[PDB]
C-alpha cells in the first residue's frame, strides 16, 4: 500500500514545485510588463508637457518604490513557498525512508535532498543579489531625481527635502524586508541541515 | 470516561465548524450589501451631476480595490478556519483513533477525514478561481473607466496616468496576496495529505 | 532536583500573569483616557465653531474608528497573551505532573487548571460580546453624523457619499478583524482543551 | 563519522550568527545615518524659513515617529534572531549530547547554555529599557511642539486638536506594539528556560 501512496505524494509534490514555479514566473513577468506600462507613461507625460518636472520625479520616485515593494512581496513569498517546497521534500523523504528502508535507496534519497537544499541556498543567494542591486539601483535614480529638481529650481526647499526623507524612509524600509527574508531563510536552512543531518545518521 | 469526553469534543467541533460557516456567510453577504449600497451612491452622483467624470470614475476604482481588499482578507480569514478546522478534525481523529482502536472505527474515521481533505482543496480552488475572475473583471473596469476619461478629456494626462499607475499597483498587490493565500493554503494541504497517509498506513 | 527547580519556575510563571494582568489594566486606561482627551477636543471645537459641520462629523467618526482599532488591538494581545499564559501554564503543569506523580497532586492541578480554561473562554465570550455591542453603537453614531449633514446641506453629495463610503469600509474590517480574532482565540482553546483531554486520562 | 560531521554543523551555525551580526549592524549604521541627515534637513528649513512653524513641528513629528518604528522594528528583527539562534544551539546541543553522553562534557556544554539564556535576557532588559526612555522622549518632543505651537499661534484650534489627536494614537500604538513584542521576548524566554531544565535533568 505504501509504496504507491508514497508514489501518487511524491508526484502531487512536484506538481505542486511546478505551480510554485508558474506563479514566480507570472509574478515577474507581470511586474516586468505593468513596470514598462508605467515608464511609458511616464515618458509620455514628460514628452507631453503633461506634469512639472518636481511632479515627474515624485511620479518616478513612486513608481520605483512600488516596483521595489512588489519584488520584496514576491520575494518572501518565493523564497518561504522554496522553503517549504524543501521542507515538504523532507516530509516526502522520510515518510519514503521509513517505507523503503533499504540503505542504498536511503542514501541516494538523502544524497538528493542534499542537492536540493543545496540549490535552495543558491537561490537565496540569488536573490539576495537581485535585491542589493535593485535598491542600489533604483536609490540612485531616486537621488538623481532629487538633484536634478534642486539644480534646476524644480521644487522649493521643503519639497525637496520631503523627497529626501521619504526616499530615505523606503530605502530604509526595504532594508528591513530584506533582513527579515535573510534572516528567515538563513534560519530554515540551517534547520533542515540539522533534519538532513540525523536523516544520514540514522541510514 | 474518554468515549464520552470524545463525544462531547465531536460535537464541539461539529458546532464550531457550523458556526464558521455561518460567519462566512454573513461576511459575504454584508460586503455585497455595502458594496451594493456604495455602487448606489456613486450611480445617484453620476445621474444628479454631484461629481465630475473624474471624480466618479476614481471612487469607482476607490470602491473596486475595497471590494478586493475585503475579499482577500476575508479569504485569508476563511481559508485559514477552514484549513484549520481540517487540522482540527485531524486532532480529534487520533483523539479517536488512539482511544477506539478498533480498525473498522478507525477506517471510518480515516475514510471521512480523506473526503474532508479532498473538499478542502476543491474550496481553494474555487477560491482562487473566484479571486482571479474577480480581479480580472475589476481591471477591466477600471481600465475602461480610464479610457472614458481620456476620450471624453474629464482629467489631465498626468492624472490618468496616475490612476492607470495605481491601478496596476492595486492590481499586482491584489495577485501577490492571493498567491500568499493559495500556497500557504496548498502548503498545508499537503502538510495534512502526509498526516493522513502515515494515519492509515499505521491503522 | 526538579521539585525545588520547577518550585523557582512556577513562581516565575505567576510573576508573568501578574505583570500581564498589570499591563492590560494599564492598557485600558490609557485608552480610556485618551478617549476622553479626544472627545473633549472634538467638543469643544464644535462649540468654538473651530471647523465646520461637516469636518466636525469627520473628526467624530475618525475618533472613534481610532477607539475600536485600539480596542480591538488590545484586545488581540490580551488574547494572546492570555492563551499564551494558559498553554505556559499546561506545559508547566506537564513539568509538575511528570515529577510530583502522586495522582492526587494530578487531581487538584488538573482541576485548576480545567477551571482556569473554562474562565479564559468565559473572558473571550465577553470580549466577543462587547465587540459587537461597541462596534454597532459606534455605527449608529456614525449613521447618524452623516444623516446630520445631509439634512442641513453642511457638505455636498460627493462629500456624503464619500463619508458613507469610508463609514461602511470602516466597519466592515473592524468586522474582519474581530471575526479573526474570536476565531483564533476559539480554535486555540478547543486545542488546548484537546490537550487537556489526555492529560486527565493520562492521570 | 558522527562527531566530524557534528563539527561542521557547529561550524556553520557559527557562521549563521555571524550573518545576522552583520546584517542587523550594517541595519542600525543605516538608521542612524539616515535619521541624521533627516534632522540635518529639518534644521535647513527651520533656518531658511522654508516652512511655517506648525509645518516644521509636524515634519519633527513625522521623523520621530519613523525613527521610532523602523528602531522598534529592528530591535524586533534582532530578538526574534536571537532567539532563533538559541533555539538551533539547543537543538545542536542535543545532537552532541546524543552521540557525546558523558556526563562531564555535558555540563560544561550545559553551562555554556545556561550562560547564553542569561545574556539573551539582559538583552531584551536593555531592549525594553531603551524602547520605553526613547518613547518617553519623543512623545515628550511631540507633547512640547504642539505646546509651542499653541502658544504661539501657530496653529488654529482645529489643528492643533489633530496633532494632539496624532501624538496620541501615534503613543498608544507605540506602546501596544511594543507590549506585544516584548512579552513574546519573555515567553520565549521562559520557554527556553523550561528546556533548559529539562536538558540539566537529564544529564
Amino acid at each position: 500500500s505504501a509504496e504507491e501512496l508514497l508514489r501518487r505524494s511524491r508526484e502531487y509534490l512536484k506538481k505542486v514545485a511546478l505551480i510554485q514555479l508558474v506563479i514566480a514566473f507570472v509574478f515577474l513577468i507581470l511586474l516586468i510588463l505593468l513596470s514598462w506600462r508605467s515608464e511609458e507613461l511616464i515618458r509620455e507625460l514628460e514628452e507631453k508637457g503633461a506634469a512639472s518636472e518636481a511632479e515627474l520625479a515624485r511620479m518616478k520616485q513612486q513608481h520605483m518604490t512600488a516596483y521595489l515593494q512588489a519584488a520584496l512581496t514576491a520575494w518572501e513569498i518565493i523564497s518561504k513557498s522554496v522553503i517549504a517546497l524543501l521542507l515538504l521534500q523532507q516530509n516526502q523523504l522520510n515518510l519514503e525512508l521509513n517505507t523503503d528502508t533499504d540503505k542504498n535507496v536511503a542514501e541516494e534519497l538523502l544524497r538528493r535532498s542534499r542537492e536540493y537544499l543545496k540549490k535552495v541556498a543558491l537561490i537565496q543567494l540569488v536573490i539576495a543579489f537581485v535585491f542589493l542591486i535593485l535598491l542600489i539601483l533604483l536609490s540612485w535614480r531616486s537621488e538623481e531625481l532629487i538633484r536634478e529638481l534642486e539644480e534646476k529650481g524644480a521644487a522649493s526647499e521643503a519639497e525637496l527635502a520631503r523627497m529626501k526623507q521619504q526616499h530615505m524612509t523606503a530605502y530604509l524600509q526595504a532594508a528591513l524586508t530584506a533582513w527579515e527574508i535573510i534572516s528567515k531563510s538563513v534560519i530554515a536552512l540551517l534547520l533542515l541541515q540539522q533534519n538532513q543531518l540525523n536523516l544520514e545518521l540514522r541510514h
